[PDB]
């Protein structure tokens, strides 16, 4: 199975005029990074709706993962589900990004651009989709096997899923945020895996990335304490090989230098009064 190269993009998919666009659509940058990390009860309830819809779009596209299919076709499906449910796909026009989800095969760490790329037997593909509705975002992702995937790669996927769920299950108010990345990295290193450092989880609410950073590796210098009403992603990228990467000329696609495969899972989480609630569930 050869190292991936860029396929060709389908044209911009329309979304109905009546679906509110985030402010950043059609602009070179977003107005984000200084928004409160704790959400009002109103925004939390709305994020339940956005997260539910993202989860559905994820589940739908992931159902179409099969040898023969294009990444572009996964995007079509995710886009349709978001649009049919009244949601704007948050990635569409986010800093110029051209599609409605990210599709990240094999050695693509993250930010892959749905295209003419045809999935083959044994590949793994991450699909990351975000919903914007009622003025808020919800983001979820998962890595899906295509065909007869090698044990090596199944285990990577299952272990990355597990790391993520372990980390989620440590979320509680009064606990150090740094606990997330300690749990993740300790679990990954157990199997000889390497945790991506340069890409992180983030606060999410009325803005896509509100400036809160959630590290997935052990970094006990972070002082941030989790508080009820905080909303953020946990989204570890976990590599079979070394952390060294390249970005393609499209400006988005992140690939492992060594071309070894990598996996990722993600939810949008609420810190409740007593623990956690996963917002990106069906
Ligand atoms: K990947």
């Amino acid at each position: 199975r050869t190292a991936l190269s860029p396929g060709v993009l389908s044209p911009t998919r329309p979304v109905p005029n009546w679906i509110a666009r985030p402010e950043y659509v059609g602009k070179p940058a977003a107005q984000e990074g200084s928004e409160p990390w704790v959400q009002t009860p109103e925004v939390i309830e709305k994020m339940r709706v956005a997260g539910r819809i993202a989860a559905g779009a994820l589940a739908e596209a992931g159902k179409a993962v099969a040898p023969g299919v294009t990444t572009d076709e996964l995007d079509r499906i995710a886009h349709e589900y978001l649009v049919d449910n009244g949601a704007y796909p948050s990635t569409l026009g986010y800093k110029g990004f051209p599609k409605s989800c990210c599709t990240s095969l094999n050695e693509v760490i993250c930010h892959g651009i749905p295209d003419s790329t045809v999935i083959t037997d044994g590949d793994i593909v991450n699909i990351d989709v975000t919903a914007y509705i009622g003025g808020v975002h919800g983001d979820t992702n998962a890595t899906f096997p295509a065909g007869d995937v090698a044990d090596e790669h199944r285990l990577l996927v299952d272990r990355t899923r597990e790391a993520t769920m372990r980390a989620i299950n440590t979320v509680k108010p009064g606990r150090a945020l740094s606990v997330i990345g300690r749990v993740i990295e300790s679990y990954a290193n157990r199997f000889g895996y390497n945790v991506v450092r340069d890409f992180t989880g983030h606060g999410i609410g009325t803005t896509f990335h509100n400036g809160l950073v959630v590290l997935h590796y052990d970094q006990p210098a972070v002082e941030t304490i989790m508080q009820p009403g905080m909303t953020f992603t946990i989204e570890p990228m976990i590599n079979l090989g070394a952390l060294d990467y390249e970005i393609w000329d499209d400006g988005w696609t992140v690939v492992t230098k060594d071309r070894k495969w990598t996996a990722q899972f993600e939810h949008t989480l609420l810190v409740t009064d007593t623990g956690v609630e996963i917002l990106t569930c069906l």
